[PDB]
């Protein structure tokens, strides 16, 4: 039997449960309307799997031991991807062979070829067993490998130029959701710009060209400290667009920050270097290489974003729920009602019909 | 006290507000099922969270500089990870050493000592502060650094072989939620057809070897432009699975995309190119490099997925809002009879027990 | 009108129906309790978009091809990131120059002159078309390029000492929705820790060195045979993390897995390999190089995480969910009520006030 059921109703009409419920329900109203569809935007579909694409250039000259170093010498890797090192220091040891000699560190100190055995392994090659002079004042055990041993430990100077060194960055987004596509370069952007532009947070904030020592200020970053140890910077790209406002407000907003935070928290391990050998050989066919231990910063491109676009589907159902969401303040004005004006017993019982068997 | 309570109901039996009714919930039931539960798949969990592994290798030998190119001198980095480059193109500075030497932009033209100060610090070396003949025509300001100085301008070829090269991608996903693993390479790829396979979108798609130009045509490029100018194209690799299906029927789909796509919209920086330099050292100590302005197209692999599999709790929770939605219907039905029959007057009194005090 | 309206609504006391809706209602509660409270800690914000920053070293020292390689040998790329590999094996192809010769796979078995056409157009360098006599036996198609072609079929031997080399790991990571930093490397970890200390996932979870045999281990892999393939392992960093709890309590997870899954289930490539050159060149301007097929491990360093702190927002509309959900029972409580209890008549009567016309 096609029928319609309802329930029977009390309908109060206290001035005092009318203006209170009519406050809780304008409440509930204005709650909805002012977050949930102004502010979380609920009224409209979001993407958050943007597509970026990272191209870098890095742009300087700078003075090295007693050479002169451009991006080709201090940029590493160097196909201009979102991750790239500048470095700062470097511990040479040139014209390594393969060969034998006594380890540098006091971590090896002999006297007795009997003490070099299976118990220090790393470092360097293999032991060969004995224990020889490095030099007048200490002996330590001997090893096979590239010879001389690198010295670890004394210091050596930071490239200050490299604070005046430019990282140009290019990055292509696009949103699939809605094939929106847009870049951090504006159609406005002109080769004279790009030539003398600088970019600031405030001052020149769409400019592709960042000054080294800039992003590691705005790191909170002491250069000749963070270039003595190394470290690591994000520079962030957030593309956060309601695609429902003009299409030249998508906009790019740059953050800048230090990564490799435990560094500082550490004493025992203080910043990033890493060690790598430019490869040479004779006439002759032996082999010989340039051992560098290099510091510098690592700086990762960081490109998120989630744009927005209003579509009828979610705002039908946001609506949907907010008249469902109307209703529940009924809970609270039957507490209200049953227990607040004396007469509730009247109440209590004109809504209660009690049963019993 | 143990009390169950339940509300007093009106049940109408007009044949009108009856079949209306008794429709709108055969439209919720219906749109809860076609939608809810068939297109949306809502009674299957969903994971996100995909594992995937990329080992690349890249097969083609090519002329250019008179020389046959093999995949160690056009494909940087080298260790075959999801993003790699083809370099297509070279603008090479020969035998660079350590010295002194002029400019030869004309963006350093001078006539006098006095122009050459430390005012334009970036790009090749150091300004010496002296200005020195770099041809019969033209005078530049000298430098310290990588001597002779780079010519940025004169266009060389393309390596038009490139476009017959062969990208190897090895593919492996694996979902955790469903303890799921897979792979591009499907247990039916024979030695023979990895001799002569060929992706393509209709003939092979499975097959796991794709032509650089194929791929270049499928991003909607023309090989000779993108080869000159240098870009960055993303092939990517999804895997859409519904996993109450067939095992075999996880399966991935290939589709092709230009990255750096500001490139073609700018007349400023419009490709990808960087630059390396090749360290060498005469039997002598000396040092002395191959300076290589690399243009070329930039593939990075990109896999995303999301399988779903059937679970009781997403069943059982969509089953529970269905049934909690099934009413929504009685505010509709309550306007419609509550207002549409003149004599609305005993729905209303029928329904509500009016209050004053 | 200011008006307020409510359910008129039956109220049974039936021992029987009291305690079945009250045991309803228990379950329901003790369930929104103990899950969506207690386990789903739906109480508390979470972010999962965390930002990590990872920096690797690796050390050990073998011997391969009767030299003693250290870090800047078999480690690539250098710079110490989250993704490097640890070279095992090594198929050399020493001085080559440009120039004529004859493919060495079996792949260019000739007779003729006919047959090495524009027909087989990729691989090695470029046919020469003609046929050369390989070896005594057999004869192959000649080729322009790098010469002598390199074999990749002699098996070698592998570095088995790189089962002992240690890969150190320094993380830092960041829940930026509630500012909270942190990295691996606790507070009181000492010099004397890090020369001494042993990954292991019991007795010393924190040790940042990790032995590469343990880590090939952990993956259910075998040293010999993913050193002789070569693979790709994941090591996965997770951070779950509840702030609401101690903060000491914020601690690293540790798992171990081959991400190169494919590579076992299949004939067709079976592990990791790679090739680059060493470059050089003559006192004669003429290069010569030396060809690496480079088989090794591949290091995933993998950072996930989430967590969670108590906030008010979550717990009040969790709380509000609750309580608008604990009515769904009345549904069942209608149907055992009203069809079970053999007075069934008295409760349709008492609740349903039918109407026609
Ligand atoms: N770090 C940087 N600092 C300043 N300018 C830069 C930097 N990187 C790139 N540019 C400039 O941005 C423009 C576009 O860059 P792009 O490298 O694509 O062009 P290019 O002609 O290859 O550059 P270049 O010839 O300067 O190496 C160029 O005019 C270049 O001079
Ligand atoms: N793979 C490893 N195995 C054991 N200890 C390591 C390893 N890597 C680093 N360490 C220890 O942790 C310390 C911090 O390393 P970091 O690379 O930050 O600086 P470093 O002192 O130049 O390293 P090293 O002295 O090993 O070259 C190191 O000095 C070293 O003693
Ligand atoms: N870019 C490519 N084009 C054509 N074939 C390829 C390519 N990459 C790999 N292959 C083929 O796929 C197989 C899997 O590659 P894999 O590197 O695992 O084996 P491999 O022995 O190192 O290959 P090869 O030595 O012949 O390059 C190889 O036998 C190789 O013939
Ligand atoms: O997911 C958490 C939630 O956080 C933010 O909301 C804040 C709001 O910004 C503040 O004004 C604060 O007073 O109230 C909220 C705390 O929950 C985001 O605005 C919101 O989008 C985000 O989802
Ligand atoms: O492109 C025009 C655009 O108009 C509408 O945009 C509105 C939007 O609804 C509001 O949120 C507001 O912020 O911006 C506009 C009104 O000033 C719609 O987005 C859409 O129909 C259309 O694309
Ligand atoms: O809630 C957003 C919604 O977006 C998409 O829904 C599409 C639908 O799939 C299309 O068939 C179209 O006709 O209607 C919607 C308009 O976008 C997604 O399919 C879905 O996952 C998602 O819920
Ligand atoms: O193939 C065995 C498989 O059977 C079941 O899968 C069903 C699935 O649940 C249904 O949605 C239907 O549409 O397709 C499948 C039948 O092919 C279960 O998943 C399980 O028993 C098992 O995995
Ligand atoms: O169903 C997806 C679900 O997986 C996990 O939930 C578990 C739960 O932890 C167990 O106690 C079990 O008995 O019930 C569920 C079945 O897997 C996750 O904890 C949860 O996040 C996720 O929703
Ligand atoms: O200690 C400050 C911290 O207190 C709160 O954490 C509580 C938590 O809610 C309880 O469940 C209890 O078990 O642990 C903590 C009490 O010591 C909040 O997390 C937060 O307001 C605050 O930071
Ligand atoms: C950067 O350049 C300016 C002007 O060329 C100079 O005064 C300053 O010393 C430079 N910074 C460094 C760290 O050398
Ligand atoms: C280019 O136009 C955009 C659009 O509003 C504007 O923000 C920007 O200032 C313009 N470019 C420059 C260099 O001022
Ligand atoms: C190779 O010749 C050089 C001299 O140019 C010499 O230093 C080196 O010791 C020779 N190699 C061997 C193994 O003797
Ligand atoms: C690419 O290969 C096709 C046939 O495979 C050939 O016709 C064409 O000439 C090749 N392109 C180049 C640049 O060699
Ligand atoms: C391999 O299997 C796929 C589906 O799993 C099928 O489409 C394809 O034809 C198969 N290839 C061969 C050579 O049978
Ligand atoms: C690795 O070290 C262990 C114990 O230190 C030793 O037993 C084993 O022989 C070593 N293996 C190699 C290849 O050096
Ligand atoms: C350092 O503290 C952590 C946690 O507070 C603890 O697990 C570890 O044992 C401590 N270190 C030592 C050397 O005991
Ligand atoms: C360069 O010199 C080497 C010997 O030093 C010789 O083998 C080669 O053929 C020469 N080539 C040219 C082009 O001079
Ligand atoms: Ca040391
Ligand atoms: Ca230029
Ligand atoms: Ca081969």
């Amino acid at each position: 039997f096609f029928t319609y059921e309802t329930p029977k109703v009390i309908v109060v009409k206290s001035w005092t449960i009318g203006i209170i419920n009519r406050v809780v329900q304008l409440l509930i109203i204005s709650y909805f309307v002012g977050w949930v569809f102004l502010h979380e935007k609920a009224y409209q579909v979001r993407d958050t799997a943007i597509e970026s694409s990272v191209v870098t250039k890095v742009k300087g000259s700078g003075l090295y031991a007693n050479r002169v170093m451009d991006v080709s010498d201090y940029v590493t890797p160097p196909q201009g991807t979102s991750v790239f090192v500048i470095i700062t220091k470097m511990i040479v040891t040139e014209n390594q062979m393969q060969g034998f000699c006594p380890e540098s560190e006091e971590k090896y100190r002999c006297v007795s070829d009997s003490q070099c055995g299976p118990e220090r392994l790393p470092g360097g090659g293999i032991l060969t067993g004995r224990c020889v002079n490095y030099s007048s004042v200490l002996r330590t055990c001997e090893i096979q490998g590239w010879c001389p041993t690198e010295v670890d430990t004394v210091e050596t100077p930071i490239m200050m130029e490299a604070e005046n060194f430019t990282i140009f960055i290019k990055n292509s987004i696009r949103f699939p959701l809605f094939n929106f596509e847009k870049g951090n370069l504006l159609p406005n952007l002109t080769a004279r710009d790009m030539k003398t532009c600088r970019f600031h947070p405030d001052k020149d904030p769409f400019c592709p060209i960042l000054r080294v020592g800039d992003v590691v200020k705005f790191a909170g970053q002491d250069f000749a400290k963070l270039a003595r140890t190394g470290g690591v910077l994000g520079i962030k790209i957030g593309w956060v667009c309601d695609l429902d406002k003009a299409w030249d407000q998508c906009i790019p907003k740059y953050s800048f920050t230090r990564l490799d935070s435990v560094s500082e928290k550490s004493s025992v391990s203080p910043g990033y270097n890493f060690r790598f050998a430019k490869y040479y050989k004779m006439e002759n066919g032996s082999e010989y290489r340039t051992l560098l231990k290099a510091f510098g910063i690592r700086f990762d491109v960081l490109v998120y974003g989630n744009a927005g676009k209003f579509n009828i589907i979610p705002t039908i159902i946001s609506s949907v729920a907010a008249f469902t969401s109307v209703g529940v303040g009924t809970v609270l004005c039957d507490i209200i009602l049953l227990n607040f004006l004396k007469g509730a017993d009247q109440y209590k019982a004109k809504k209660f019909e009690e049963v019993n068997e």
